[PDB]
């Protein structure tokens, strides 16, 4: 009895969301990876937005697929039905064990 031994799953989050989507429409660009996990997305109406700020946060199982997605989600502009230009940055999260 033991384990294969797998690639250590470092976290990630995310920068410069501003209030409009739900996690709905918000998880489906931040969670579209190969071997990943998720954790809790914000939720926001673009109908008058609620004001406050609030940032998602990714979970991986591979520290490849990191790579893989941190360079192509790096900054990216995802544009909502008005228009709303979100600059979505993806960087590695303030490791804690």
């Amino acid at each position: 009895m033991g384990h294969h031994h797998h690639h250590h799953s470092h976290m990630v989050v995310i920068r410069r969301l501003p209030p409009g989507l739900t996690k709905e429409q918000l998880e489906e660009q931040l969670r579209p990876l190969p071997a990943h996990d998720y954790f809790e997305f914000f939720a926001a109406d673009l109908s008058l937005y609620p004001h406050l700020y609030s940032r998602a946060y990714i979970n991986f199982r591979n520290p490849d697929d990191i790579l893989l997605f941190r360079d192509r989600f790096d900054g990216y502009i995802f544009l909502d039905s008005k228009g709303l230009e979100y600059p979505a940055v993806v960087e590695f999260a303030p490791f804690q064990k």
